[PDB]
């Protein structure tokens, strides 16, 4: 009835990918007690960095990539939800479940990957757990993985991003396309597809 109607809590930063130096590894910035109280209030005052981004909600846990100023996620991981900030809840700036993705505002002290103008097949994978993981382009929106592995591995990275050599942004990872368990290939929206939008 509707004096008792519940709100979903906002998508909550909850780490990092740090891209900063020669070495890539995954940080964590808020731990559980304080991700559920954070998705209620939707205020994050923890200094936010760097360009991929470990969110999560109460129910799911998956990756955001900031480019051109936009924090880009999945729709299947986000829906339509806020995002904590310091200030309180974002709405999102972009919603299209036909292509899987949502956007915010990039948040205060964030950097932004620029989109990706090379023409490049030869592509970089990062995911969760701060792997890059080689991937040739084989579509607009489709790469194979130079090693397949178990999706076990993937789990949890959607909306990452696929970089070209010069480290811009080809695209976000989308879904696994997977054999008997074991992804062969990606599929991902392309860059041009958000700048579209944007
Ligand atoms: C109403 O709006 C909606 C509602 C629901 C939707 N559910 C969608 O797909 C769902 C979720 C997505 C996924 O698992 N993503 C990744 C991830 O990590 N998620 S997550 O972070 O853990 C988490 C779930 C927390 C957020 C990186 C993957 C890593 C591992 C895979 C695990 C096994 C799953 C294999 C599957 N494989 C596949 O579908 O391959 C095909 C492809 F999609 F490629 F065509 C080939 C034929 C289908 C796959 O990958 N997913 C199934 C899509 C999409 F993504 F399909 F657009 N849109 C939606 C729009
Ligand atoms: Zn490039």
């Amino acid at each position: 009835h509707m004096a008792s109607m519940k709100k979903k809590g906002s998508v909550v930063i909850v780490g990092r990918i740090n891209l900063s130096g020669d070495t890539a590894y995954a940080q964590q910035t808020r731990g559980e007690e304080g991700c559920q109280e954070t998705s209620q209030t939707g205020r994050d005052k923890n200094q936010v960095e760097g360009e991929v981004q470990i969110v999560s909600t109460a129910t799911q846990t998956f990756l955001a990539t900031s480019i051109n100023g936009v924090l880009w996620t999945v729709y299947h991981g986000a829906g339509t939800r806020t995002i904590a900030s310091p200030k309180g809840p974002v709405t999102q700036m972009y919603t299209n479940v036909d292509k899987d993705l949502v956007g915010w505002q990039a948040p205060q002290g964030s950097r932004s990957l620029t989109p990706c103008t090379c023409g490049s097949s030869d592509l970089y994978l990062v995911t969760r757990h701060a792997d890059v993981i080689p991937v040739r382009r084989r579509g607009d929106s489709r790469g194979s993985l130079l090693s397949p592995r178990p999706i076990s591995y993937l789990k949890g990275s959607s909306g990452g991003p696929l970089l070209c050599p010069a480290g811009h942004a080809v695209g976000i990872f989308r879904a696994a396309v997977s054999t008997r368990g074991v992804a062969k290939a990606v599929a991902f929206i392309p860059v041009e597809s958000l700048e579209t939008t944007m």
